[PDB]
């Protein structure tokens, strides 16, 4: 462990976890149990986050700043929004690639972990699916 001047980056992490109501749907022992399991870590733009066909094994969440999907068609995301748990919430590889515009500070989450806070909360895993169906389709799909 290193950096342990009074547990900061811990304390920027409760923050972080605050701006996530995703997060506020679990228990005090479940919002702490994932937040020693999740890590906040900065993209620098041009930094790829996800990549399509990879296999997600994480989630990612931005805190501050926009992010631009690799593609066609993309969007520009901003910040209290989640991606990448459409693998965590079946399996699948990447549905696109994502590429931070620009640096943005975003969180990380375990598949393990997202796996056990969405068993500890079954709206959180509801919400998950709804997102992971707008994102995988819910237009073409359809
Ligand atoms: N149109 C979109 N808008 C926002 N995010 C998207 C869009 N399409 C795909 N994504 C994200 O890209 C991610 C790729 O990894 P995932 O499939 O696990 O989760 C996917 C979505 O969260």
């Amino acid at each position: 462990g290193s950096q342990e001047v009074r547990r900061g980056d811990f304390v920027r992490n409760w923050q972080l976890v605050a701006a996530v109501p995703l997060f506020q749907k679990l228990g005090p022992a479940v919002l702490v149990e994932i937040v020693r399991a999740l890590r906040a870590r900065t993209v620098p733009a041009g930094a790829v986050i996800c990549r399509i066909g990879e296999p997600g094994d994480r989630m990612f969440f931005v805190v501050e700043g926009s992010v631009s999907v690799a593609t066609p068609n993309p969007v520009e995301l901003g910040p209290g929004a989640f991606f990448g748990e459409m693998a965590l919430i079946s399996g699948e590889p990447r549905s696109a690639t994502v590429s931070a515009a620009t640096t943005v500070s975003l969180l990380s989450l375990h598949s393990a972990d997202f796996q056990m806070l969405c068993s500890s909360s079954p709206e959180i895993a509801e919400i998950f699916r709804k997102t992971a169906l707008e994102r995988r389709g819910a237009a073409a799909s359809a």
